[PDB]
């Protein structure tokens, strides 16, 4: 069942995980970014400087135009096609075919990123954010209703130059965590939004207002690359990092991504960096758990070892991405509401420290941190 989507993700560093998929009839077999930070379904459909490959509507027994345009818009690229169905089947996924909507990307900007691999885009997340609006049903409610594969998807995204990883699709796979699941609710049914109840860095409590961590939202989104924070915990937690690491020291513009730092290969000082941890709400009443992040998933790797700082400010409340979610297992319960944590079988080692999913802990209302 589940070994057959074991190490069904692909991609390259710092470029996204997609899953291979076939579109049309005949089969137009296609690599999809994997996007829990979205809903809608769309791969290129033209020519592209980045495209390797791209789909054909024109060469597909099944397509229907839907005569539709559709845009959609990012934090990060942007594009514009045209809407219609077709037939969709997942090679290392379950044994099933779908008709589902499809956006076939005419124009973009921004958007496709060169030498990533995937020529498309799976948003997996709920319809309330589909563009154009929420009529458009986003692929995995279309597998859900026309086959028997349960409302349940879980993503491990193993880290670092090719990283790969599994998309389990209707269940959960024991053999890819270690320990016990730990679960929180996903607030309402749009983004896979959570709260955050609480955060620690080095074991010393943050000591802001819960609801800043949750201004305006918080996310889990496997689109996007970094840990990204509101503007007063971000400056809260960089104020953090610097000074713990402030033994050494960096140009300005490195904790703003601008620029790298470098150390003589094997002699990188990851002491000096601190760990993360984020409590999250839990299932029963004032009740919580976290997980703790070590700094080798928010130095991002790109003769001697160079790193960017994956930590970045946002607008749009906390971004959990690929930073936070590489090195654990994480299964998008929709069925249940709830979104699951667990160390990863392919965690990523430090040589005294670990990322870890620990509970229960007790916080006192939860509710509070919740952001309206
Ligand atoms: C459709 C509507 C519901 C809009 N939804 C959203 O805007 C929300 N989620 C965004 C994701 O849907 C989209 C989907 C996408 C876009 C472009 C290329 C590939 C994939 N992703 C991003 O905007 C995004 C992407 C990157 C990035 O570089 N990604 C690469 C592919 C990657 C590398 C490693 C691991 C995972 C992804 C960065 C960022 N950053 C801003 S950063 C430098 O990490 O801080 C953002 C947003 C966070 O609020």
């Amino acid at each position: 069942s589940f070994v057959e989507m074991v190490d069904n993700l692909r991609g390259k560093s710092g470029q996204g995980y997609y899953v291979e998929m076939t579109v049309g009839s005949p089969p137009q077999t296609l690599n999809i970014l994997v996007d829990t930070g979205s809903s809608n379904f769309a791969v290129g459909a033209a020519p592209h400087p980045f495209l390797h490959r791209y789909y054909q509507r024109q060469l597909s027994s099944t397509y229907r135009d839907l005569r539709k345009g559709v845009y959609v818009p990012y934090t990060q690229g942007k594009w514009e096609g045209e809407l219609g169905t077709d037939l969709v089947s997942i090679p290392h996924g379950p044994n099933v075919t779908v008709r589902a909507n499809i956006a076939a990307i005419t124009e973009s900007d921004k958007f496709f990123i060169n030498g990533s691999n995937w020529e498309g885009i799976l948003g997996l997340a709920y319809a309330e954010i589909a563009r154009p609006d929420d009529s458009l049903e986003p692929f995995f409610d279309s597998l859900v209703k026309q086959t028997h594969v349960p409302n349940l998807f879980s993503l491990q995204l193993c880290g670092a130059a090719s990283v790969g990883g599994s998309m389990i699709i209707g269940g959960i796979d024991h053999s890819l965590y270690t320990g016990s699941l730990w679960y929180t609710p996903i607030r309402r049914e749009w983004y896979y939004e959570v709260i955050i109840v609480r955060v620690e860095i080095n074991g010393q409590d943050l000591k802001m207002d819960c609801k800043e961590y949750n201004y305006d939202k918080s996310i889990v989104d496997s689109g996007t690359t970094n840990l990204r924070l509101p503007k007063k915990v971000f400056e809260a937690a960089v104020k953090s990092i610097k000074a713990a690491s402030s033994t050494e020291k960096f140009p300005d513009g490195f904790w703003l991504g601008e620029q790298l730092v470098c150390w003589q290969a094997g002699t990188t000082p990851w002491n000096i960096f601190p760990v993360i941890s984020l409590y999250l709400m839990g299932e029963v009443t004032n009740q919580s758990f976290r997980i703790t992040i070590l700094p080798q998933q928010y130095l991002r790797p790109v003769q001697d070892d160079c790193y960017k700082f994956a930590i970045s400010q946002s607008s749009t409340g906390t971004v959990m991405g690929a930073v936070i979610m590489e090195g654990f297992y994480v299964v998008f319960d929709r069925a249940r509401k709830r979104i699951g944590f667990a160390v990863s079988a392919c965690h990523v080692h430090d040589e005294f420290r670990t990322a870890a999913v620990e509970g229960p802990f007790v916080t006192l209302d939860m509710e509070d941190c919740g952001y309206n």
